[PDB]
RNA sequence: GCCGGGGUAGUCUAGGGGCUAGGCAGCGGACUGCAGAUCCGCCUUACGUGGGUUCAAAUCCCACCCCCGGC
């Protein structure tokens, strides 16, 4: 209400402590100073409550609107909830989407009319700091590991650079696989990399585990993937590690390299590479392991069924499916 | 070296004198299942360093240190 109390600047912040502890204080409108006064919106009561929770002197000037302006932008979640809670209850559009680099990607299903998915589209990409919104048009599919996608708004190219734990990377989310969750999985790895390590990244996509083992002595960075590679070789010299990774496109199984850091992060096929992994890593060496499944036990039971190994850890690594997990486990290889 | 835009919670991004940020990650539950997924809870005040204007600084000033692009 304009009913706002009027005192003078030198007791300003003291006082306005008060006005917002007390939940008095009218936050729809500019506090103001004209001269050595202080104009603070209050919303409403008595002087005499006001005379009380404070002991300064003042005074209640009633003055015009002087407008504020709107802080933030509502939340994408806490929008489409809102305006399509029909399509929600009917598990037809997520509220959650992920960011890769400056492009959006989310999840609407085939029944949304090809209209509502661009209103959508450009409504996220309104509500959401990005140049590009995109739309999951398919799983995983196999072999390259990547995913149909379909334009929804803002700029038509998949190409972007995703800055993550400290270091930057290309890349292109239409013929490369990427996944900006895993971030955090690579910290893991992170501190787990040795200034000795020599790290074979058995299927290194982009790099980005690769580039996140920045902390040892050579690294070799293998995929089959040619567009993989491409992005590969520029995250190298984009991150100043060019006498350090090795960049080879091939099938990792016609890789003759040797390490004692291995990395597998190949979720539904890893299986069928434990033995290259194995032929790969020196004794005494560790294998990060990634899959699927429901428990560790199954893993475990492949693993030293070849060969005497210790399971140093064993996480979850995120929900793959409706009760399926993404599992990570690291064995040591001592012997095999 | 000089101009610019910057350094935002673990990480990444918006904001830009008095409002406490949005995501991921993390934690706890749910979904009995062709899903690198979804779904519900919880993480309720973070802005490089030193000093300076102001009743009030993450914001404005100056300086310095590092990024990022320019000549
Ligand atoms: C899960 S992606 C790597 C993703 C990357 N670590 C990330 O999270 O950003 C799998 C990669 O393995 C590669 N790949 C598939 N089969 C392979 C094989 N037999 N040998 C080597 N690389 C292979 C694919 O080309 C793909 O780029
Ligand atoms: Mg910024
Ligand atoms: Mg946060
Ligand atoms: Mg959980
Ligand atoms: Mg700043
Ligand atoms: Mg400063
Ligand atoms: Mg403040």
């Amino acid at each position: 209400m304009p009913l706002c109390l009027k005192i003078n600047k030198k007791h300003g912040e003291q006082t306005r402590r008060i006005l917002i502890e007390n939940n008095l204080l009218n936050k729809d409108y500019k506090i103001t100073s004209e001269g050595n006064y202080l104009y603070l919106p209050i919303k409403d009561v008595d002087e005499d409550i006001l005379k009380s929770i404070l002991n300064i002197e003042f005074e209640l000037v009633d003055k015009e609107l002087e407008e504020k302006k709107i802080i933030k932008k509502p939340s994408f979640r806490e929008i489409i909830s809102k305006k399509y809670r029909k399509e929600i209850d009917e598990g037809l559009i997520s509220l959650s989407y992920d960011v890769v680099g400056d492009l959006v990607i989310l999840q609407i299903s085939d029944e949304v009319d090809e209209k509502i998915r661009k209103e959508i589209g450009e409504l996220a990409y309104k509500l959401i700091p990005c140049k590009g919104v995109f739309r999951r048009k398919s799983e995983v599919k196999g072999e390259f590991r990547v995913r149909e996608l379909e334009h929804l708004a803002g700029e038509n190219r998949t190409l972007t650079i995703h800055k993550e734990n400290g270091y930057r990377l290309w890349v292109d989310i239409a013929k490369v696989y990427f996944s900006p969750r895993l971030g955090g999985e690579r910290a893991r790895i992170m501190k787990k990399v040795s200034l000795n390590d020599v790290v074979v990244d058995m299927f290194a996509g982009v790099g980005p585990f690769s580039i996140a083992c920045k902390n040892a002595k050579k690294i070799y960075a293998i995929d089959i993937n040619p567009h993989a590679i491409e992005l590969l070789k520029k995250n190298i010299k984009l991150n100043k590690l060019e006498h350090k990774i090795i960049p080879i496109l091939s099938d990792v199984r016609e890789v003759d390299v040797k390490g004692n850091r291995v990395i597998m992060n190949l979720p539904k096929f890893a299986h069928k590479f434990i033995d290259k992994a194995l032929d790969i890593v020196e004794e005494g060496g560790v294998i990060h392991y990634y899959t699927i499944g429901k428990d560790f036990d199954k893993a475990i039971k492949l693993f030293e069924k070849k060969c005497d190994c210790e399971v140093l850890e064993k996480r979850i690594v995120k929900s793959y499916a409706p009760r399926e997990y993404i599992l990570a486990l690291d064995f040591k290889i001592n012997k095999k």
